[PDB]
């Protein structure tokens, strides 16, 4: 039923020491907005994972030009302060849906509507903290030679392969995509 090649492809050389299920987005990217708003992805792949399987998230670059790196310096300092939740979708419909998110200050304006206080904003991004996230997600990026997202790895060897599930109908698309992750993690 799971065939390499088919529900998913293996690393030749898997990565030392990864999260077990990691995922890589982009705010600029359009099926990871689906992914998000749409599909809740995320939340379907948690409901069928093993207990205390946890789940990853990292923003990659290569995405909306020098905006995109500033992108991936504010989803760092979502994970420093613990905000994702807050801030995930006003930066989803601000980079796609209204596209009123063009620069480093329009992202830390959604973050300041978000409560987040401006003085924590500016520690937090100017942090070793949030430097030391910025280049951990850009190494796990490179470590599992990344070309695109939305990507999902599980135990840095197994790399999700959505266009070999039926995308035909959504259900059926994230059915296919949660089991695959649970069979994966399994091993
Ligand atoms: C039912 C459905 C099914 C879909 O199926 C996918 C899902 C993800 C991907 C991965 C992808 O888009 N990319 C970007 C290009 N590159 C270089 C990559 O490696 C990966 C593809 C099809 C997408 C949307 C919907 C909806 N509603």
């Amino acid at each position: 039923q799971y065939e390499d090649g088919k529900q998913y492809t293996t690393l030749e050389k898997p990565v030392a020491g990864a999260p077990q299920v990691l995922e890589f987005f982009s705010f600029f990217c359009p099926h990871c907005y689906q992914f998000e708003e749409v599909l809740h992805i995320s939340d379907n792949v948690k409901k069928k994972l093993p207990e205390g399987v946890k789940m990853t998230k990292y923003h990659v670059n290569f995405m909306g030009g020098d905006l995109g790196k500033d992108l991936t310096q504010a989803w760092a300092v979502a994970m420093a302060l613990g905000v994702e939740d807050k801030v995930t979708v006003p930066l989803f419909e601000g980079v796609q849906k209204t596209q009123t998110i063009r620069s480093a200050s329009d992202i830390r304006d959604v973050f300041i509507n978000a409560g987040i206080k401006g003085e924590e904003y500016d520690a937090a991004w100017n942090s070793f903290v949030v430097k030391s996230l910025v280049a951990q997600q850009e190494k796990a990026a490179a470590d599992v030679q990344l070309r695109g997202v939305p990507a999902m790895f599980v135990n840095g060897k197994y790399q999700l392969n959505p266009q070999g599930m039926d995308t035909s109908n959504m259900d059926v698309f994230v059915q296919q995509y949660a089991d695959t992750v649970k069979y994966l993690s399994e091993k």
